[PDB]
């Protein structure tokens, strides 16, 4: 469900993302921006919900939303430079 | 729900949209991106959307979300000059 993992990616909530995970939820929807669970982990700075998509999850790391930013962009632009730097390393 | 409504002003469904506004629903409801109805519709260009948004729900014309940008911002960057034209009488 769109509201409920990109909210869960909003707050952080590690542990409602593996439940929707191990349940094969698409961690990989967008809603009407273009935006992913990734996205939107990436603009808050939520190391460990990036971490657990990338890694645990798969997910394409580079997802462009409505204005061709990916989360790479995002993380930067809002000052996230270690979840820049996890980024980086795709 | 926040996210059905964004998802009816990014359709065009101003049919869904009347619904939810005569059910008491709060159209001025963000979304994890701080991102409004408006901001939707405007990015769309779906003008019937914006002024019904304005006009009938009486919704703030200049919110704005994770990135500054108000729906005017967003009616620029894809190019309605239509909708930026009913949202500079506000
Ligand atoms: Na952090
Ligand atoms: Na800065
Ligand atoms: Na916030």
């Amino acid at each position: 469900s769109v509201i409920n993992l990109l909210f869960a990616a909003y707050t952080g909530d590690v542990s409602a993302l593996r439940r929707f995970a191990l349940s094969a939820m698409d961690m990989e929807q967008r809603d009407y921006d273009s935006r992913t669970a990734l996205h939107v982990a990436a603009a808050e700075g939520h190391v460990e919900v990036v971490k657990f998509l990338l890694e645990a999850c798969k997910v394409n790391p580079f997802p462009k939303d409505r204005w061709n930013n990916t989360p790479m962009d995002e993380a930067l632009h809002f000052g996230h430079h270690d979840v820049f730097k996890i980024l980086q390393e795709y």
